[PDB]
């Protein structure tokens, strides 16, 4: 699924996702505007590593889900990756939430620190009503 912005706004935010471990709801949009456009489906290989990007937030198969082809894959979040990749993203952002639990918080995506951080980042809220 492909989420309009709005939607995706007023979903996180009932999913407490809003100052969660300190980040702002513009902050998580912003990360997944640049991370997979808001697609739920969107999967990146990286054939550096043998690692792979999955879903909304391009979460790693090396540290939080398991996907049984990545070597030294350590499952932090307790979940097949493919639970990455559904409409709903209530897993997503249960993991997410695990992510940003460990020190790095929501610089563990580069993405963010290159298209978020020290930015006017109201733009990806304004006028959702949330």
């Amino acid at each position: 699924k492909v989420f309009e912005r709005c939607e995706l706004a007023r979903t996180l935010k009932r999913l407490g996702m809003d100052g969660y471990r300190g980040i702002s709801l513009a902050n998580w949009m912003c990360l997944a505007k640049w991370e997979s456009g808001y697609n739920t489906r969107a999967t990146n290989y990286n054939a550096g590593d043998r690692s792979t990007d999955y879903g909304i937030f391009q979460i790693n198969s090396r540290y939080w889900c398991n996907d049984g082809k990545t070597p030294g894959a350590v499952n932090a979040c307790h979940l097949s990756c493919s639970a990455l990749l559904q409409d709903n993203i209530a897993d997503a952002v249960a993991c997410a939430k695990r992510v940003v639990r460990d020190p790095q918080g929501i610089r563990a995506w580069v993405a963010w620190r290159n298209r978020c951080q020290n930015r006017d980042v109201r733009q990806y809220v304004q006028g959702c009503g949330v």
